[PDB]
């Protein structure tokens, strides 16, 4: 069978086994927290240029395209994450704009692979634009040729606020979600104020949010989990007693906390009927739910319906003991972070992002500056260089005489030599001079941004406010003590 | 009314006859086959690349024109692959085409073909405005009504017409014999029919036969009417047991072996010579082994004359020998094919000369502008520095020297690489070369015999490239 | 598909041209093995085409014809089939019958819509 005798290669293959199973499935990353397959989806959708501006497209074709541009990995988790980042209700924020059959929230994952027709959302335009941006190393695949980026850089801790699902690999962890607006607020307060305290930002930060809209009670678990990320908290559904025209009372729920089925709990209600461990209950009904979710339990008189609500949030699954585990990974090794340290690593990432983008733009401007330096030096002593080309013979003689007379490089001399008559009007000569000084002003501006670091902070805050303007984030949940 | 009905009769009869009856004198190439070769040249894919297996070619053909069947277009393809029927050669192909056997190759697109070697030089000079064009009914692409030629294929491949008024037999001939006939009529406008007997000893076949007559050939090349003998080859050899064995290789043309053999079996089996149960007619993939053995107490020659009376081993092959030119049919003789091909090639060469003068004098005008630019430069530079517009620069150049608009703008098309003096001498050298070639073409245009010499040049080109002998062994 | 019923709207949906035939060609012609009709050859003169349509049936006598504007005009007006079979079989078993006694067998020239016919002098002229 095995007959493998060398324990050393067993240990080495076992370390690669463990770390590769880590790297494969979902991890608390530095910059996106995502699966690498998510990164694959995003980078393929970007570099194919499939915008939401353009119309919809059959997406299983795109799935096979990305699968063929990448490794021959299995289709299952691919199509799973394809659905998951198109599910509007599960992830708090919108990524993939599907068009087909999914199942709403009640245990029917419709998997119509033929009908896989979709687009994306407009938030990847805020997520990543690294076309020219020297940011991230690449790994090569098909006989080691074609790029794949290591990480997903951004200007945005959105995926902090999204939430994570990486549990069964080694030890368990997740990321519970918040909303974005007060996140922007507390972040900018740390930006302009690098020496703030936790609880004063808890004054800025409400509870961990949920897309359905949850009733939150208690803050001791909030105190523990904003610090150390461990503990379960209690969650209740928006549930009311309503009187009829007859005086009969009605238990009316609006939503539920996270990871709840209507139908499994409904079967559990029918159990509780036939289990004969709860009384009073008459009608278990649910209709018209697509204009708005409306599930109604209706109970006879002389029953103490609020005590029955107490019995619901004691024994039924309507009560939620929602636990946290945010056990981080920063450059491979597992860690654990406070809410400050997350944003700190975000800050220094934005530092490196804007610095490297500015240096790429710097080298753009420097190269074009050397171009226009050569142009203006050609404009200096024109007829002498006319005599030069009327005299000399070769590339070597021309470059030697131009370097002796004007101290320029070879490419500069040849770009001089590539000047035609139709770029010899004094109009375009002074337009060269004008755009030359424009780029000089841009170089000086970027050097001034290199002088002081806080301009980066200010521009980040500006475009955070732009995103919060285009993406107003009202609340949906409710916190109590 | 009835005059308009007569107009419809005349015009529609012209449509049908020019459609599917005899082609022009100028090409000898039927317009179906003409468009086959034109679209296969406009495939562009060389015969050097391996020849294709597709009906996409014929789909573009049917997009070029709607017939009463593209299966007939494929029939035209296959009948131009019939080397055993139509001579050398118009198809570079691979697929099933059979022989003169009764073969049915239903695999239509499954055959391979592309351009052929003779077609390559046969249809050059499209890029020289030599031949006129007409638009299709589809109003999108054009087509030529005639073709340029490098030989009278009229004589190379014959004609087997249909009787719309009457059909037409035209026999094939030989390559180099036709070349010698061209040279003969070129050197002498005073040739005779015996001269034609010299440079053409006789019409030949891709298979071979025997033509015993002489004056039928004489009336064929003079009157255009007459019938000949087509005879099978006969070889009388000795069986080891004493039988006058008959070996046959050649045959009359358009004569399958199969039904002839069946009628021979019938004539045996109708109370006649029945002891000839010896018909060894096989192994014909090396050649033709059509061997019988005459029975004992019977001579071979009587059975030979009886099968000549069966009109299949000896056949009166007639000739109608008609043609189409200037919208009319015509009874044929030589100095008509001959002078027609001569003056057609005159048209082609002279119009090619005119087009080459067009290109050469246009480029000469360019290099005029180039050398006049390279005379004096820096003053033009400094006056350009006193300007800000290419229209102003054009007006400045018109004030400076005599140029064209194209010349002025091409002088504006000068980077700094253009500012040397060696390339001045190079442009001057090619300028004098081009002036010398223009004067050469003008002197050739003031030379009638030089055209004939160019015709001799192309004849010697195709003669060094190819030749063919008389495979059809003819005794008279 | 789409045709238009009888009121001047010839629907010509060439894309929608989806069809079958009727079961009467099984009575019309079965010449597979049947040495009946010469053939003419087309694409470089190879493939068959029959000269005529033989049958066992004068059905197309009873159908009707439309050949008018070519030279002079002619048609074939239709009958029905049953009394046609009757009068034909009477001529078969009786080769020496008269016209009007078969007009006793043959009603007027028929029409598919169902027409009111008056008069028989034109019937006398046109059957002759």
């Amino acid at each position: 069978l095995v007959n493998v005798n060398l324990t050393k290669e067993m240990k080495a293959s076992f370390i690669d086994y463990a770390m590769s199973v880590i790297v494969a499935r979902a991890l608390p990353d530095v910059r996106d927290g995502l699966k690498p397959v998510h990164r694959r989806i995003l980078y393929g959708m970007n570099e194919l240029g499939v915008t939401p501006d353009k119309p919809h497209k059959k997406s299983a074709r795109i799935t096979g395209d990305v699968m063929g541009k990448y490794h021959p990995h299995g289709d299952s988790s691919i199509y799973e994450a394809m659905v998951r980042m198109a599910q509007w209700w599960s992830y708090r924020y919108m990524l993939v704009d599907g068009h087909g059959n999914f199942g709403s929230m009640d245990g029917d994952s419709a998997a119509a692979q033929r009908y896989t027709e979709a687009r994306m959302s407009k938030i990847a335009l805020e997520m990543l634009r690294d076309i020219n941006k020297n940011t991230v190393d690449f790994v090569d695949n098909y006989d080691a040729n074609e790029r794949e980026p290591l990480v997903l850089p951004a200007r945005f801790p959105n995926l902090l606020v999204n939430g994570a699902t990486g549990i069964a690999v080694g030890m368990a962890t997740n990321i519970p979600p918040h909303n974005l607006g007060e996140t922007i607020d507390a972040v900018k307060l740390v930006m302009d104020n690098p020496e703030v305290t936790t609880k004063d930002l808890m004054e800025v930060l409400p509870g961990p949010d949920f897309p359905t809209g949850a009733l939150v009670m208690g803050k001791s678990g909030i105190h523990k989990a904003y610090e150390t990320g461990k503990g379960s908290i209690v969650l209740r559904s928006r549930t009311e007693i309503e009187t009829t025209k007859t005086g009969r009372e009605r238990i009316v729920v609006t939503e539920f906390p996270y990871m709840v089925n209507k139908t499994k709990v409904h079967e559990h209600i029918v159990r509780l009927v036939q289990e004969k461990r709860i009384e009073g209950i008459t009608a278990v009904r649910d209709e018209s739910n697509r204009e708005g979710v409306r599930f109604v339990i209706e109970v006879k008189r002389d029953a103490s319906a609020n005590v029955i609500l107490n019995n619901l949030f004691k024994m039924t699954q309507m009560q939620t003991n929602f636990g946290f585990n945010m056990l981080a990974i920063q450059n491979g090794i597992p860690k654990i972070l406070s809410l400050r340290q997350i944003l700190d690593a975000y800050i220094e990432h934005q530092k490196e992002v804007v610095v490297r983008r500015t240096r790429f733009d710097k080298e753009k401007a420097e190269a074009r500056a050397h171009i226009l330096e050569g142009l203006l030096i050609a404009l200096d002593h024109i007829d002498e260089v006319i005599r030069i080309i009327r005299a000399s013979e070769t590339d070597a003689e021309a470059q030697a005489e131009l370097m002796s007379k004007f101290k320029l490089s070879e490419r500069q001399s040849q770009a001089i030599l590539d000047m035609r008559l139709r770029r010899l009007t004094g109009l375009e000569r002074d337009k060269i001079q004008s755009e030359y000084d424009d780029l000089l002003a841009l170089i000086a501006d970027l050097a001034d941004i290199l002088a002081k670091p806080e301009r980066v902070s200010q521009i980040i805050k500006d475009e955070l406010d732009e995103v919060k303007r285009k993406f107003s984030d009202k609340r949906r949940t409710e916190l109590m003590v």
